[PDB]
């Protein structure tokens, strides 16, 4: 339960039976226990293989950690047949029922692979990851390969990896000669290794650390080589979201590439030869991470699992499992994909029909009397009726824009719209939610927008800023052609994060700046951000059942100027929060500069509006100018003047607290004004609140 070299040595200095693996200690479950017999080692003690590997260089990492659960690990391929007596036994045992004389096949074509993406709108799956081990033709295996060798294995790899192109293209890292930033940037994305474990380190793995080892990985890092490591590639495809044959397509092109070019050791009974013999055969962990806890309670759960060979173990997680395959050995990394692909669909369509089942009636918990959401108000059983079955293209369906408040009791909404189609196919309920909030505007008036900030009329209040402290405008924007943040896919978001940056990134003048990925983001950079309080956080509970969350945080990320009077968000609640910001009183400037930048990223991708509901967003309490102003002021006069209500009311505007009696002045309205006149009634409201608190 801790490594014993000191003991092992007694008996490997003497070539002797390893008494321990009859120790108490020893777990009755090692392979190495259940099949090193002394008269597997009388027969076996003296032998060695071309490269020098003896029977207790395989079985010596299994006596110094008694608890091993195989215990054995071949040096060259050779040490697979000259102890085969030992193998064998250890190989069928583990990897049962395959037998060797059976014989394996390998499949490295991922056309052979029928796997249309599952789950695009992840409502399901997570991640997906598939890892294979493979050594190089030519040299013993990573237990007993040669110093000189590995080197030529890290030089004869890195070769063709370096050649790699397009979405392989990438860069390599040798663990010898890497400085702390290169480490604390693979820590960061956990790419690195260390120095191999106790059970490395017996199996003779660790000799030489770290000469040779060495880590790769694509631009995209949706693909991972440990160089040199357990074995000499470990070759891991991965990304988020369901698309299996996408990572296993990737996965083929790059190992076709290093197999073409240098050739791997495989035989007809092993498949591909690995250090430890639990990777032998396709070398394969395929893995899908799923949420599926009704699908976990069906009486038909462990058979889907039986039949596709395939096991779920646990991993804001609730109900999530890791499905993997169990087996190796006997099928080839083609069938264990497919496997994979059709067990998890499996499971996935089980989970569907409960919910689909527990959505097909009326939510009772709407029934209970103090619930005061607008959801609640609004949604009869009969409007319920004549909707629940509709679905928007993007496949939203009424119970998706309902969810949050279903779960939310407390919810003041309770509704939010997975795309455009939405306020449309469920217009029944979307409009009395939109009318009721947005009171007194009606969808009939239509809304106009206006973003020349020319038309507003600002002479700046108090250059002094002896009672305006700052100005701040903000719009919530949506990207045209997508849909709204409920409802994205996977490849939305990421394509939605690289056109707007793309945007972003070419802004000239005061709007220059720089883009911060939360994925990925440095503990500094963070920290940085925080203090400035431009960071944003992983949405709260009414977002996460809104399907905000997806996928978090991918995609997501934070702009700013260099000036900092110019902030965006992106993909926080909406696509696009864009903020403009200064110290001081001078809204038409802030308005002008807010102005300039989102007019030029209309230009450049276009935003979602329609005529009734101006600009749209997944949360009804964003739509038409989708802006918040705000104004910092220290007005204890006018708050307490009587023409305060009169001024607040005609200019529709309220006044909120917060260093002093420090007020925030914000907007009420959104829909039925354009953003030009929201802005110029901030602007003659504060000005006669102003004139009130300057009177002598």
């Amino acid at each position: 339960h801790m490594a014993d070299p000191e003991t092992a040595a007694k008996f490997k200095s003497k070539n002797a039976f390893p008494d321990p693996l009859n120790d108490p200690k020893c777990n009755p479950k090692s392979l190495v226990k259940k099949y090193l017999t002394p008269k597997v080692f009388e027969s076996l003690k003296n032998k060695k293989t071309k490269l020098g590997i003896t029977l207790w260089d395989c079985i010596n990492s299994g006596v110094v950690n008694l608890d091993s659960g195989v215990g054995v690990y071949a040096g060259d391929e050779e040490s697979y047949t000259l102890f085969g007596p030992l193998f064998d036994a250890i190989i069928e045992d583990y990897h049962s029922p395959y037998k060797l004389a059976t014989g394996h096949n390998s499949d490295m074509n991922p056309a052979h692979v029928k796997a249309p993406d599952l789950d695009p709108a992840n409502r399901y799956i997570r991640s997906t990851r598939i890892r294979v081990a493979r050594s190089l033709k030519g040299y013993g295996l990573a237990p007993g390969v040669t110093k000189a060798h590995r080197l030529e294995i890290e030089k004869k790899v890195v070769g063709v990896l370096t050649s790699l192109t397009g979405d392989l293209a990438g860069k390599y890292y040798p663990l010898s000669g890497m400085d702390e930033k290169t480490r604390q940037q693979l820590v960061d994305d956990h790419f690195l290794f260390k120095k191999g474990d106790r059970f490395l380190e017996a199996a003779g793995i660790n000799k030489e650390w770290p000469e040779g080892r060495g880590i790769y990985h694509n631009n995209d890092k949706t693909f991972l080589v440990w160089l040199n490591e357990e074995d000499h590639l470990r070759i891991i495809s991965m990304e988020k979201g369901s698309d299996i044959g996408s990572v296993f397509s990737r996965l083929c092109r790059a190992v076709n590439e290093i197999d073409k070019k240098l050739g791997f050791q495989h035989t007809k009974k092993h498949g591909y030869l690995t250090s430890c013999p639990s990777n032998l055969g396709t070398g394969m962990r395929a893995s899908v991470h799923v949420k599926i806890p009704h699908a976990k309670e069906h009486p038909d759960f462990e058979n889907i699992l039986t039949k596709y060979h395939i096991q779920a173990r646990g991993i804001e997680d609730a109900g999530v499992y890791d499905i993997s395959n169990r087996r190796r050995l006997g099928l080839s990394e083609v069938q264990c994909v497919q496997d994979m692909y059709d067990g998890v669909k499996a499971l996935m369509e089980l989970e569907k029909e409960a919910i689909a089942k527990k959505r097909s009636v009326f939510p009772e918990v709407l029934k209970n009397p103090e619930v005061k959401s607008l959801l609640r108000k609004y949604l009869t059983p009969e409007l319920f009726d004549s909707l629940k079955d509709k679905k928007t293209a993007k496949g939203i369906s009424l119970y998706d824009c309902i969810n949050s408040g279903v779960e939310n009791l407390d919810s003041s909404c309770g509704v939010y719209a997975g795309d455009e189609e939405c306020y449309t196919l469920f217009a029944p309920l979307f409009d009395k939610i939109v009318e009721d909030y947005h009171s007194p505007y009606k969808l009939a008036n239509k809304h106009t927008s206006d973003m020349n900030p020319e038309k507003v009329d600002a002479p700046n209040l108090d250059p002094e800023g002896t009672y305006i402290r700052s100005t701040r405008i903000r719009v919530a924007r949506n990207v045209k052609g997508y849909a709204l943040t409920p409802g994205l896919t996977r490849n939305e978001r990421l394509d939605i994060e690289r056109k707007v940056v793309g945007v972003l990134s070419s802004l000239t003048g005061d709007l220059a700046g720089q883009y911060y990925p939360l994925t990925g983001m440095d503990e500094a950079t963070r920290q940085k951000l925080v203090n400035d309080h431009f960071l944003f956080k992983k949405g709260d509970r009414f977002l996460e059942a809104a399907g905000v969350n997806k996928l978090w945080p991918e995609g997501r990320g934070i702009f700013h100027n260099n000036d900092k009077t110019f902030l965006v968000w992106i993909n926080e609640e909406d696509q696009l929060r864009i903020i403009s910001m200064e110290k001081g009183s001078d809204i038409g400037s802030v308005f002008g500069r807010l102005c300039r930048a989102v007019n030029e990223i209309d230009k450049q991708l276009g935003f979602q509006h329609t005529d009734a509901h101006g600009y749209l967003s997944g949360c009804p309490t964003n739509l038409g100018t989708g802006m918040r102003a705000s104004v910092h002021v220290k007005i204890p006069k006018a708050s307490a003047h009587p023409d305060f209500q009169k001024i607040c009311d005609e200019f529709h505007i309220q006044a909120r607290g917060i260093d002093a009696g420090v007020f925030d002045i914000s907007n009420r309205r959104r829909l039925g004004l354009s953003e030009v006149q929201c802005v110029q009634d901030m602007y003659n409201g504060v000005k006669k609140l102003l004139e009130i608190e300057k009177s002598t």
